[PDB]
């Protein structure tokens, strides 16, 4: 089983499944094999009935679409229209957000508040909206606002892009017309570019593509800003990770999709509901959570993360997940079909996301609480039903220290530098004790051994000094192997990166490091991410595109992964992906991603499936970051 | 040839590219077959990087989707995208003409006015906008605002959807939570909830798609009433069509794609151009129209067209054609590749739809007469290249009466009762002398003989009295065969039809009848068909589901024609489709589109390969609406 996963309990979840013969993702990804090279490669086009077209990479005809659509532009079409689904995500998630934060100040939707007042004033004034001598939840109303209105066509672009990164990043993207113009305007726009005859150029299409994915950006630094103030900014928190963080005696429940909007009502309501749960029989409700939605109560509450992406059926294989609480995204909809063997109940939550054959609660903001009482009521009848049942939780967890927002590293920082927090920093990357910085993100795909990437680049970054830092499942991939407990440091981390994780875990007071790896939350949170790489930017007086930062999405799967990525790219990050994008079957588009946006934006995508490799191209790109700086490396 | 297409100029055109061994989009429709059917069916997936996923239509794995998906989920999904997609295309067209006509009342555009004030204040009263005692611009500031508003949420739903069909439609609608919030909030939405993990419910994903094809609806009838507001409504208009318009003593300058923004300017600025082209040798500048472009200025002006859909590089074999003046959507990028070697000068002007190899001129709405005179003289340098070459222009044209815009077709009837126009009409269904109506609509298709069907279907319902009326490529495909020559009624039409177009045209002084088919413009002007129909509805005090109207895209192709339908059948439409849709696939996503949507809107596709078949079908809808209307059939 170590070929499908490397975590040993979600291995031990596989072996279960065998013998009791309920199919997983490894066992559907199985019998799809062979896959269609069309597909794989880029070079299918169904964007109209008189398809499907495709190209054969090599050889003899079909060499162009039936529209005269060149393998170059299919291409960048295919690429486009998954940069705007991804965008797509996380703008629906930010809208969520928005509208809730609306409705809380409007007195709509009272289980919800604002709880960090400091990020609502700071990023009001961030928006350029005026707080001084005005109620919060005026304020609020205003950000709120500005959220939604950041979705479409105004008299300002998109201000959760043109604010939020440095001015001469801002600079360079106008100057390619990259700025987005509204969210949902550019995830139309890039529809009807990509639709039948019209725009048929790829270096246009792929610059419409790079303006959506600063779309995409916009709606995840717009939900941490939105879920920050509605929920709180992370602090550090110590919990655990992996399967056995479930409890046979509990009512466990998953939350799982995206949106702490729901995730985070579910967790204290769960809390009110104790002793509903120990009169059924229970020592009480036990929240875990599985994928963003999960890293987002783990953030911020401490709650323990069960299973992320891939492996996500796995938690309930064990027969002790008694609720899965859906909102959207990357719910694999085969939950719905096993939970019929393993008794979960999975319930969903949103009107626009179903699942045949799942108990729908509607979820309300209005009725936030009751709406949860009712969910988690199901959840203790179903615990009820497996009185006695034998259950199979591995005894496998990690100790994972998260939390690390970027307002929480500048002040881990501030510890040894209070009116310069990022020079610490800065002053080890130039002594070369931190050699750079790698942002792990994005998700596990059934293709790569899970978690194997992951892992295999953050050991060799680790061990040459590189700080690292991720979010969603690659946060979930490095946590469940260890590298959030700061107990590993001394197995991992290069003497120089160990140097700095004491001195600032030291004085801040841990009496030892930080942890190996620092986790910055969900995907949306790849913003917080976003805006430390933007304060050193500010803080040296140079662009994104010659810090000695880089990104991997190492085991890519989601359209969000694929618009996070192309930010990361548009932003002016070296940005590599683990598994291969539908691009390979244009030379010229691949070219143009993987070199010369490099004169676009400074940043660029590193495709590379062995992850030796990919870190030693990381490596080199950080390097060669150094170097640009003048710096040893 | 007349496998490929039923039109004989066409065929005559494919014998010249044929010898000259300049490829089709025909030798590149067989080059792709046998397609793949995966595809045709629907049963492929590329929602993830762990993708391409497929499922067997019959027999043994893949059965699922890597996630779990079903082939209900990944069929009902890639047909909303596809809905989305053609939502996007059509709200961007009608996005450009309202910042357009913003532009022009903000003194920022002067090449554009509102030339139809009439219809301005109509629109301003049908929207809930004053007008007593305020300025035209004023009132058309207002308009543009409200258009641009109904593309995101706001405290209304999309007015161009709510304020245009009869309340007893919305409210079936409403209650079934159909109608859209915004067009491109309806647009992220889909693509939010058919990306991977999201929405795997049929029905709910099918009823998103109802939602975001009222989206579509409105950016049609959005972009028919802000052309009509800056370029006139149409009112009936004699012309020509097919290649024969084209005069080799003439500069020959196609305007092709979709928005009269463009177009528009091309006709009158060319106009002024004659002298400076009569300079160069040529008569003058022959403005012709391909597509819904050329629909959008025969329908205002009389342009003749030149053709349509799949014979649009047809033009340019002739060897005449001295340029393409292109906006967006519709053309086959082969275009670019043809020029080379044809002379024509293919001509872009839009940032977001390009074509490698095409010249760009930037058109700017704020610098239209210079951009046109710019790409006006390309034209004539080209003509003047083409001094002594022998051109090949087929000999073979059609009469067109057009122009019959719901207001025009309103007025005719006027003419035989004054204070009740639609009564004649109705009477005439009563009698039986109109069996229904049926809107032809939608594209060429290269599966399908080109016209066959379209031409076929008509035929048919024309001999059985119904009242057919066109737009699109359909209006094309009946216009280059004599469909929209008031000479053919006596062989095209029955006797009670004749008898009432008969009518109709004497009252209207013409000394005959009305055209056998009444051309009501360019696809987003299939919103007049519903502006007719909705009017029928409410004068009868019926929803749209009880009236003896129909709708056939009989050869459709784009993903505007998928959204298209998928409206009509929203409206209350029974909605023949005449190439097979990526159905397929799954039976319960078929029985939900031609079946169970009758429960939900009245509407429902007709699947329909077969064009004399699809006429029986479509006159059995109709005489299934007649007979529950207590008439004879
Ligand atoms: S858009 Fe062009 S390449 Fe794509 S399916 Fe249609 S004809 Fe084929
Ligand atoms: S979304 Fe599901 S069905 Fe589609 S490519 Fe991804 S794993 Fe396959
Ligand atoms: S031919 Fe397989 S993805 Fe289209
Ligand atoms: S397998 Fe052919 S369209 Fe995907």
């Amino acid at each position: 089983q170590n070929l499908k996963s490397t975590d040993r309990a979600v291995q031990q979840m596989l072996d279960k499944a065998k013998r009791e013969g309920i199919q997983t993702v490894w066992d559907r990804y199985e019998a799809m094999k062979p896959q269609c090279g069309f597909g794989e490669t880029g070079l299918c086009c169904r964007h109209c009935l008189q398809g499907p077209c495709r190209i054969n990479p090599f050889g003899d005809e079909p060499k162009v679409g039936i529209c005269g659509a060149t393998a170059e532009v299919i291409v960048a079409r295919g690429l486009d229209r998954s940069i705007a689904a991804g965008a797509a995500g996380h703008s629906g998630h930010a809208k969520h957000l928005a509208h809730t934060l609306k409705k809380a100040v409007q007195g709509k939707a009272a289980s919800y508040m604002i709880k960090d007042r400091t990020k609502l004033h700071s990023i009001a004034k961030r928006l350029g909206i005026p707080t001084e001598g005005q109620k919060d939840e005026d304020i609020a109303l205003e950000v709120a606002k500005a959220a939604l209105a950041d979705f479409h066509e105004k008299d300002t672009p998109v201000l959760w892009v043109t604010t939020v990164l440095p001015p001469s990043r801002v600079k360079v993207l106008s100057a390619h017309g990259l700025i987005p113009a509204g969210i949902d305007h550019e995830i139309a726009e890039i529809m009807h570019r990509t639709s039948m005859g019209c725009d048929a150029d790829a270096q246009n299409l792929l610059l419409g593509g790079l303006r959506c994915s600063l779309a995409d950006l916009a709606g995840c630094y717009m939900g941490t800003d939105l879920a920050d103030i509605l929920f709180g900014t992370p602090a550090p928190v110590v919990t655990e990770s992996n399967l056995g963080v479930l409890k046979a005696d509990a009512v466990n429940v998953a939350v799982h999709g995206h949106n702490p909007v729901l995730s985070d009502i579910i967790v204290s309501v769960s809390k009110e509901m104790e002793n509903e749960a120990r009169a059924a029989g229970a020592t009480g409700i036990n929240v875990v959570g599985i994928c963003c939605t999960g890293n987002e109560v783990l953030m911020r509450h401490g709650i323990p993360a069960c299973t992320h992406s891939v492996s996500q059926e796995m938690a309930m294989i064990t027969g002790a997940l008694d609720a899965m609480i859906l909102d959207y995204q990357c719910i694999q909809p085969s939950v719905a079909t096993i939970a019929e063997c393993t008794g979960t109940t999975v319930i969903t939550t949103m009107e626009m996301s179903k699942i045949t054959g799942a108990t729908h609660v509607n979820f309300a903001e209005e009725a936030a609480v009751e709406n949860a009482k009712q969910i988690l009521r199901l959840a203790i009848d179903t615990f009820k039903r497996r009185k006695g049942k034998p259950v199979e939780i591995p005894n496998i967890k990690t100790k994972v220290v998260a939390g690390f927002s970027t307002e929480a590293i500048i002040n881990a920082l501030s510890k040894l530098n209070a009116n310069d927090p990022l020079k610490p920093l800065i002053d080890n990357v130039v002594n070369g004790n931190i050699r750079g910085v790698c942002l792990f993100a994005g998700c596990n795909n059934v293709k790569v051994p899970q978690d194997q990437n992951f892992t295999t680049i953050a050991r060799k970054l680790l061990k040459q000094n590189v700080l690292v830092v991720a979010t969603g499942c690659g946060a979930g991939a490095l946590m469940r192997h260890g590298f959030m407990d700061p107990a590993n440091v001394d197995e991992l981390c290069g003497d120089g990166l160990k140097a700095v994780l004491t001195a600032i875990g030291e004085a801040n007071g841990l009496g030892g490091p930080l942890p190996p790896v620092l986790h910055m939350g969900s995907c949306v949170d790849n913003s917080r991410a976003v805006a430390l790489v933007a304060a050193l930017a500010n803080r040296l007086g140079v662009d994104l595109d010659r810090l000695p930062v880089v990104a991997s999405a190492a085991e890519a799967m989601h359209e969000k992964a694929v618009a996070i990525g192309t930010w990361a790219v548009t932003i002016g990050l070296p940005t590599h992906i683990g598994v291969l994008p539908p691009i390979t079957g244009s030379l010229p588009v691949t070219q143009i991603l993987t070199s010369s946006v490099k004169d676009i934006t400074g940043g660029y995508f590193i495709v590379e499936l062995d992850p030796e490799t990919a870190a030693d191209k990381l490596l080199a790109a950080i390097n060669e970051r150094r170097a640009g700086l003048g710096l040893p490396w």
